[PDB]
């Protein structure tokens, strides 16, 4: 069994796949803390988890002239000044299950918790590439490709790429992280090294990093070319042409209600509604609107968190709104967020439906009842 | 009459205000060409148009140490290498009229044409500031403030600001433009000099530019502080607090149908539906979906234009879709666009309603009938 060596996990996780392991924290704990504990941070694995001997581990980075720089874990820690970045990773498939309600889709049936937040520590990718000899700027459209140590039966490794400008930008905060919430990277989260690409879909933050290469093209890997793309609601498996849509990089504005949970019976008097909101590309969440009547009337929730610099809001905003609720009533709780570029979320899922079940960002609706 | 000196305009414009002059091109011409002719380019004036003697004109730019650089029009043309940028300006109030249908709002009642596109030529703001002695990077949060030569009765000039980083970035393409579609700036469009801020709301592209200043704060002007902001649908004139929302800079994804026009009777057989789509922040439009049945089913339109570099899609994408239409039917034509960060447009206007009638980006719907 290829998965016998996988790490043990926290028992309260909502698991949608055991082999390979894919799980999310319970929604009731998801937004309990700003930084998601390492043991509850959602886990998305395409393959068996690599077992890595730290001292023999080498990160390979190809230089400008075709040479190869080879770095040990000790050297990655000692050569480059450690930088810390608090960033939220959201999977493209977050909230896929709401989409399947409209019309079945193929994919892991995530609820609202394929998102988590951590303070990451590591070398900046930028410094590693400047050390390998690359310039701050290359002419034209270049990409940085990453391969992981995890590989499918045929030997193809998990891989992804990001544009060269993002990799070299001081402000974009791309890390080759070896620490997570103050401790070393857990195995499920990429030990000993993963890429963390703030403001970008989870798929590009390659775990168990074995190689870094600069190329005039995007990663040729199946997951960069033939997956993690958004299509029209009309497209299906027989018509999809992956050349017609760009690989998902930055993600759009998103939010969900984490408390209360669907089907809850809540006591009359006061109700504290809670959730998260986040947007891609370093775009801050500037407002979260909450409705208790199915989206007819709205109130403004309180945003928690502390501001980040402009263009660098990599971490989610937790929100709450305490409201009066009358005995014997039925509530349809809805939330929608607005970002710093005034992007907003769409009313419904059908018009944004797609065959892969990705980019599920229509309003989250939670129906509960108020007891007598 | 303070407006006696205003320039004459093209007679086919859709004028919503004569004094001050505010007008949009006819929707049937709006998307006829990629570059909007200067005579049809929408015009948004808050005040009387300044009459400027070109030779006595001086642009004032305050240096880092409190000194003032003063530039003539000849020097702006000769000192700095001319750069050309094709960019779309969209007013915050575009499509306000659709919002008033839900609940009356105060503001010029724009239809879908408070947007236009031109190739602008001028000095880069960046070069002008480096020439004034500023560094490429200032520590902290700095702004570049612009004042126009147009001033209200009390003597306050039109003014706005953009973040310092945007002004100094080579990629952001901010210009001090003296040319428009190959000719000198028309008076209504800022002669002799205007700022053009690509990917940003029209309000910041200050016309009839008299001054440029760097400040640790945003423009103190009324239009930067107490206008061009987005609020919750619940906010009204008695509750609005302009300190609670950020000034609009980048705009969200937008699109409209320009052909056919509402109420049209179209011949059976084939119908060519046309429109525009654009997104802020240099984010390319990656897809436009079109429905003929009120948003139940969708097809993908053809995008016209030529690609721009990543992060620099400053100009709109014109689209078209030729479709079969059966005699005696009723169509509800709808369009929605998706940008490079997979941001999308919301189904309806009510949930995005606000007191100023700004940020009107819900799906545009056009009802027509097919003859027999
Ligand atoms: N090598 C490796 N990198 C990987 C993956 C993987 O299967 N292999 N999954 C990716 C995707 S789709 C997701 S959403 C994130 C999830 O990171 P997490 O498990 O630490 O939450 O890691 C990405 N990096
Ligand atoms: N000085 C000056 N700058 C100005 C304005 C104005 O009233 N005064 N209007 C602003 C706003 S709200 C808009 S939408 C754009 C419109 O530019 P246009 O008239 O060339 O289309 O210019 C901006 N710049
Ligand atoms: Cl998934
Ligand atoms: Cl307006
Ligand atoms: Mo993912
Ligand atoms: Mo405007």
């Amino acid at each position: 069994d290829p998965f016998a060596g996988d790490p043990p996990r926290h028992p309260g996780l909502r698991v949608n796949s055991q082999k390979p392991f894919n799980a999310e924290p319970p929604a009731e704990l998801l937004a309990e803390r700003f930084l998601t504990p390492n043991e509850l941070f959602f886990t998305r694995n395409h393959l068996p988890v690599p077992a890595v001997e730290p001292s023999s581990y080498r990160l390979r980075v190809d230089g400008p002239g075709g040479g190869t720089l080879s770095l040990s874990l000790a050297e990655l820690r000692s050569r480059f000044p450690k930088h810390e970045v608090t960033a939220t990773l959201q999977c493209a498939g977050n909230r896929r299950s709401e989409m399947s309600r409209v019309r079945p889709v193929k994919g892991l049936p995530w609820d609202i918790g394929a998102i988590s937040t951590a303070r990451w520590g590591g070398a900046r990718l930028r410094d590693v590439l400047l050390h390998a000899g690359f310039p701050e700027e290359l002419q034209g459209e270049w990409h940085v490709c990453f391969e992981g140590l995890d590989a499918d039966p045929g030997g193809a490794p998990y891989g992804a790429s990001i544009p060269y400008g993002r990799a070299l930008s001081p402000a974009a905060d791309v890390l080759l992280a070896y620490e997570m919430n103050g401790t070393e990277l857990p195995r499920d989260h990429g030990f000993p090294v993963r890429v963390v690409v703030p403001g970008v879909v989870g798929a590009r933050s390659v775990k168990w990093l074995r190689r870094v290469a600069v190329s005039p093209d995007e990663s040729p890997s199946h997951w960069q070319q033939n997956d993690y793309k958004g299509f029209s609601p009309c497209v299906d498996w027989d018509t999809v042409d992956y050349r017609t849509a760009p690989a998902i990089q930055e993600l759009p504005v998103q939010s969900a209600v984490t408390q209360p949970r669907p089907g809850a019976a809540v006591p009359p008097g006061e109700l504290t509604v809670k959730g998260y909101a986040w947007s891609g590309g370093g775009r801050e969440v500037v407002r979260v609107d909450v409705s208790l009547d199915g989206g007819r009337t709205w109130k403004v929730a309180r945003l928690m968190g502390d501001k980040a610099p402009p263009g660098r809001a990599w971490a989610w905003a937790l929100w709450e709104l305490t409201v009066p609720v009358e005995a014997g009533t039925e509530l349809e709780i809805v939330c929608k967020a607005v970002d710093s570029s005034y992007n907003v979320q769409p009313d419904s899922v059908a018009p944004i439906w797609n065959l892969r079940g990705v980019l599920s960002t229509a309003w989250h609706r939670v129906r509960v009842s108020v007891q007598d």
